[PDB]
């Protein structure tokens, strides 16, 4: 049972049950699902992302910043701290990319348009299209950065 991707998890030095998305990075207290079989995936989504870089990104610079110094480590806790603002209900997706986005897609509000299979990097991809329509990832890493990615169709 559960959509691809999702497992009931446990969280450590705690004990919350939650579920998690081993393709898209996801975790939430709500169950995925509540009888359609054969569906497979979509063939074509459409995606905005966020993407916050770092110094090892394969193009350490961006509009925000002509030299990306922050580490991996750094960028990983404004990608939490962006989840967290987001599913709090204190920010939204669309404001968030447009501001803080190291990708030149911050100028449509993180918006890429459509896309399919074998257009973006293999991470980006496994994710976008096993997020459902509205769903929005966990921090993905591809060689750009880590990204929170929203499917919008």
């Amino acid at each position: 049972k559960l959509p691809p991707g999702w497992e009931k998890r446990m969280s450590r030095s705690s004990g919350r049950v939650y579920y998690f998305n081993h393709i898209t990075n996801a975790s939430q207290w709500e169950r995925p699902s509540g009888g359609k079989n054969g569906q497979g995936e979509p063939a074509r989504v459409r995606c905005s992302h966020l993407l916050v870089k770092h110094s090892q990104s394969r193009r350490p610079s961006s509009w925000r910043q002509e030299k990306i110094t922050r580490t991996k480590e750094e960028a990983l806790e404004l990608i939490n701290g962006y989840i967290q603002k987001i599913k709090s209900g204190e920010e939204d997706f669309e404001s968030l990319a447009s501001q803080f986005s190291d990708c030149s897609s911050a100028k449509a509000r993180g918006d890429l348009g459509a896309f399919s299979r074998g257009q973006a990097q293999k991470p980006f991809e496994d994710a976008s299209f096993a997020l459902r329509t509205g769903e929005m990832s966990g921090p993905v890493f591809t060689d750009s950065g880590i990204h929170i990615i929203l499917r919008t169709e």
